[PDB]
């Protein structure tokens, strides 16, 4: 067992920009995906999963994809058993033709280690019908890994 | 040495076409990167903008973003860039695309899953920022980046 370590804060980009409409919802999908990352704190995968579509799919890219609500749900779980989120912070959100793209820093802790860490994420949303259909998270996994202990490839 | 299109594409035809001016630039600017010219490149850019392969830190103005540019491609050069999705809300510009980038020296190849913001005013650059995995990259093409 380890200590909860500290939790570094949210560093604002000095490229974050101002126009504070940058990081508003602006579409009702744009509204729904704020939403989304909003529920991501609760680290609850039965209140994520009912965003999604049946028809539907979920990566962080430098891990596999999961097809399918039943494979997301499981693929969700299976990393809320060694992590959790603390904060999520979206500095830009916009849309067009179904996609909804959110540049945002994760803050995450690793639950074996206590390890604590702030992730800088461009995540993609497609909507159909106010579903997710696609959620791809885009970011580095070493420096994750390195920053909390946490092995998570392979 | 093509590309093949992910299932998780939006089959929504216009979904990686240009749709906006500035839209239109970044799309352009990518096929510009496949000169692997820093010099030329640099053109895109405002003279206060940044530049951040995000595993990699930052460069802050205009000859930073050259220079670091440069850099880069003395070590690599790209052989193509697909985008899937591309667009925009606020004066950024987003792109969801696969660069193919060769290793100078080992000559071994990657297709490189990417998605990029851009910030641009008057239709020049004020910020470009890629993310992806680093590690995978290196560990293909035998060429470390980040010790
Ligand atoms: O932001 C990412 C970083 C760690 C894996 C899941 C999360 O969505
Ligand atoms: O697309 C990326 C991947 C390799 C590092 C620089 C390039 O801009
Ligand atoms: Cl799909
Ligand atoms: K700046
Ligand atoms: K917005
Ligand atoms: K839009
Ligand atoms: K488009
Ligand atoms: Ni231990
Ligand atoms: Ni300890
Ligand atoms: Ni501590």
């Amino acid at each position: 067992h380890h200590h909860h370590h500290h939790t570094s804060k949210i560093e604002q980009p000095r490229w974050a920009s101002k126009d504070s409409a940058a990081g508003a919802a602006s579409t009702p999908d744009e509204k729904i995906v704020l939403e989304f990352m909003d529920a991501l704190t609760s680290n609850d995968a039965a209140k994520l999963i009912e965003y999604f579509a049946e028809d539907t799919m979920y990566q962080n890219m430098p891990l596999p994809p999961a097809y399918g609500r039943d494979a997301v749900e499981q693929t969700l779980a299976g990393l809320f058993t060694v992590m959790s989120y603390d904060a999520v912070e979206t500095f830009h959100i916009g849309s067009s033709n179904g996609l909804v793209y959110t540049e945002r820093v994760d803050v995450l802790r690793a639950l074996p280690t206590g390890k604590s860490y702030n992730v800088s994420v461009l995540g993609v949303f497609q909507l159909t019908e106010g579903k997710i259909t696609g959620w791809r998270d885009y970011f580095d996994l070493r420096e994750f890994e390195e920053a909390v202990d946490l092995p998570l490839r392979g």
